């Protein structure tokens, strides 16, 4: 029994599914400040029996007394913990929301948590907390420092969560830096489905692919790399999503306290070949409009996938060219979403 | 003929801060909860003001509690915050890292977004010397390098980081970062002084319990630091010119190059753990039975200030010297021994 935050967002909507598959039960709490509850309903059904262990509501995780609710009615194993703003650009020019949302959000959920004495929590983290790396790919031991405020409330609720096992040892926590998801189940029956206009590269990308946005907006194109576009550790989030069953699974091992893992395949790519990538896949012609770096972007960042491995025994199994057709996949048959 | 909020006035810092306020021609208005106070500060304030104890006005409310904190912005035009509120023991600080946060981030995070809202970004922040963290280099500059090393060190390094993002998104709001290094005493005559809640945390105030008989010993927390004596070495600031340095924030605040800096108020004097409990002795004629203790998690073996960017932007320096700080600190508690009755 898992309690799942933010778990109608993108790689929560996946992870849920993994887990109902896995023989877990799932309770959501989300917004919908940017998904809605038709995605869940969607992992309901593609989940087929397991779909009667999944429950959710709309809950801010701010709103204590409807989180109360939630713990009230039933006793968790673990707390998966995915809600929360994502986007680098909107934190520059919108900071508080990003603080109040992220930082006041966790600080109830941990709160609460505590009270209801559920203390094993998988934390959504960022490659975000790496800021600009110095060394080629980011190791869990890299220095930490960010660069933007979205980049802040991962670190700072890391820091903060390092902060609740030292007092108190009977929780156990593991921090998963997230590098960059994409793709969608391979059913194409779910994947990403922002709402608002995307910030993200590959729903922006899909959306222009579809109609639905007038170009793709490149962030930058003076950068030191092969091709002067920014370069990220793209990885499927169906990976992404098991690499959570197995941070689950390793939750209640030998000793565990407050263990740091990144989730990424190790290598590196460009916004341009993500494009290019896309279009080999989906066939469809980006239009592009080249434009100066993002407030607060990292230039190269990907992940070791070392200690992963040594230690989840999980490593990505997709490449570039299966998240491509997974998302073409959910994309085409699913251009206006759910 | 100008307006000031001030957050966590009922406290330390915040009592004497608020009766200088007056007596400097402002006007202030009073946020507290009472969490590490009580009214009877104000109530002081007031009387010591005089004819000025007019132009106070004291409100019982959470920074947390926004409904509030909108309808004292809604009913002033405050035309600058001073925001002392918090929790400050780093002790409690990692047995209880959640209350920290939660009350020093969303509390303040809160009032940023209420202080947006309705056009007042003219913010003095109460941050921190521990920011300093184990400094390499002191004195302890502006510039230094910054850090924390316990969960209360975090909510002020965090929330300097929250104002400089603040000020980047924004370029309305003019923020000053006040790093305080050890506020210590109190207003010379004995009416108002520290008296916080419960188990105090800080040195001073701790001492001057274990001397008037509420407190069986000082724990001394370190002994093996690479210091003159083997104890931690501090910066210890009287309350009362700690409290000057808020006026000549205000004043500061409205130069037009300005949008977020960082004053360190200090002495720039280093001052032993024992240095001080010897000087309070001689103060009070009173003995400190010690409890020699290890280091507290977190602390640094040797901060004081940089005292130079505060004397050539501020035009402030500090006035009292350590006799005078335990003098007064002795003065207040000797007539006040269990603080407020
Ligand atoms: N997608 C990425 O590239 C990436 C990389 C690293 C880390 N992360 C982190 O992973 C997590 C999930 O990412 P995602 O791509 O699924 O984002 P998403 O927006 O698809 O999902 C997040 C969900 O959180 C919900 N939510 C937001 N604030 C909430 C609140 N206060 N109370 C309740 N629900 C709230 C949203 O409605 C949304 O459904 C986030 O914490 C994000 O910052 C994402
Ligand atoms: N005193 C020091 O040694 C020292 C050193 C560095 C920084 N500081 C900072 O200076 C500020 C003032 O310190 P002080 O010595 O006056 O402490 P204090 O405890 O006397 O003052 C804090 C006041 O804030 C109030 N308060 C706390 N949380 C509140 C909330 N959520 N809403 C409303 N009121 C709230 C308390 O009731 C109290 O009156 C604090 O922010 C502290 O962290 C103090
Ligand atoms: O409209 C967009 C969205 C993203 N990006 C770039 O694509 C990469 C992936 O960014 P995204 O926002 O998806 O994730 P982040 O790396 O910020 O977590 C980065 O180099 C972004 O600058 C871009 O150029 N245009
Ligand atoms: O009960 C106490 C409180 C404080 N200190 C020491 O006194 C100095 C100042 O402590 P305080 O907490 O007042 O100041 P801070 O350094 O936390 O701002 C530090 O070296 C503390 O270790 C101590 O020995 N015993």
């Amino acid at each position: 029994s898992v309690l799942v935050t933010g778990g109608a967002g993108y790689i929560g909507s996946h992870t849920v599914l993994q887990l109902l598959e896995g023989g877990y039960s799932a309770v959501v709490v989300d917004n919908y400040d940017n998904s809605s509850a038709a995605s869940l309903q969607r992992v309901k059904k593609l989940a087929g029996e397991n779909g009667n262990r999944l429950s959710f509501h709309q809950v801010d995780l701010r709103d204590r007394p409807a989180l109360e609710k939630i713990f009230s009615e039933t006793k968790f194993d673990a707390v998966i913990h995915f809600a929360g703003l994502k986007a680098v650009g909107e934190s520059v020019e919108k900071p508080l929301l990003y603080y109040n949302n992220n930082i006041v959000g966790t600080v109830t959920l941990l709160e609460v948590m505590a009270q209801y004495g559920c203390k094993n929590l998988v934390f959504s983290s960022s490659a975000t907390v790496y800021g600009w790396p110095k060394e080629v790919p980011c190791t869990e031991e890299s220095p930490i420092s960010a660069t933007n405020p979205y980049g802040r409330t991962k670190l700072f609720l890391e820091e903060i969560c390092r902060d609740v096992h030292r007092s108190d040892s009977e929780w156990k926590i593991i921090l998963l830096r997230y590098f960059n998801p994409v793709g969608a189940h391979p059913s194409g029956y779910i994947g990403e489905d922002p709402l608002g206009v995307p910030n993200n590269l590959m729903p922006y990308v899909q959306q222009v692919a579809v109609g639905r946005r007038p170009h793709l907006t490149v962030f930058g194109t003076d950068y030191k790399t092969k091709d002067g576009t920014a370069v990220r550790d793209y990885i499927h989030v169906m990976d992404l999503a098991d690499g959570h069953i197995a941070a689950l699974r390793k939750l209640d091992d030998l000793k565990i306290s407050c263990e740091v893992y990144n989730l990424g395949t190790g290598n590196g790519t460009s916004v341009l070949e993500m494009v290019a990538a896309f279009e080999k896949a989906s066939g469809k012609k980006i239009p592009l409009v080249m434009a100066g770096r993002r407030p607060g972007d990292a230039e190269v960042v990907y992940a070791s996938t070392e200690k992963a491995e040594r230690e989840l025994n999980w490593k990505a199994k997709n490449g570039i060219e299966e998240m491509c057709r997974d998302l073409w996949n959910w994309a085409s048959n699913n251009p206006y979403g759910y």
